[PDB]
């Protein structure tokens, strides 16, 4: 019983550390895209339009 | 205990679903930024101030320092 709890709690602790690092990385990249999205809206250029297409590549609106 | 393993298996199974969902989100965002970086690299010979601002966002660390590539 004690050995099983020891193994699973160590596995859970490892998964939760990887989850925290992955979500931190996800929010880090999402912040970059939103700041780039802000720059494209301020300067609303054929180069910027290609960047806008990437930002909303999977957007079905409009 | 069979009810102890079930308590920990379903918890690990829950965390692995969260990991798979987060990794898909990160790769989605990182793929966009990588495509944006390549567009800026193809047009860097003009020293466009707007594109340089975008590059400085791509290459900024979490402390705010820009590491060029």
């Amino acid at each position: 019983k004690k050995a099983l709890i020891k193994e699973y709690t160590e596995e859970i602790e490892r998964l939760k550390r990887d989850l925290a690092a992955l979500e931190k990385e996800r929010d880090f990249y999402f912040g970059k895209l939103r700041n780039i999205e802000l720059i494209c809206q301020e300067n609303e250029d054929p180069v910027l339009q290609r960047i806008v297409d990437i930002l909303y590549a999977t957007d079905e609106g409009f």
